[PDB]
C-alpha cells in the first residue's frame, strides 16, 4: 500500500523528539527507504552523501 506521507512526517516527529529535525530524518528516510527507526539509526551512522 502506498503512503501519502502521513507516516512519513510521523517518522520525522518521532525521531525528531530524538534530536533529529524533520529534514535529517526524512532525508534519512530517503536513505532508509522510508523507514523511521532505520531513519534514525541512519541519523547515527551519519548521512554518507
Amino acid at each position: 500500500t502506498l503512503v501519502t506521507g502521513s507516516e512519513y512526517e510521523t517518522m520525522l516527529t518521532e525521531i525528531m523528539s530524538m534530536g533529529y529535525e524533520r529534514e535529517r530524518v526524512v532525508a534519512a528516510l530517503r536513505a532508509s527507504y522510508n523507514n523511521p527507526h532505520r531513519a534514525v539509526e541512519y541519523l547515527l551512522t551519519g548521512i554518507p552523501g
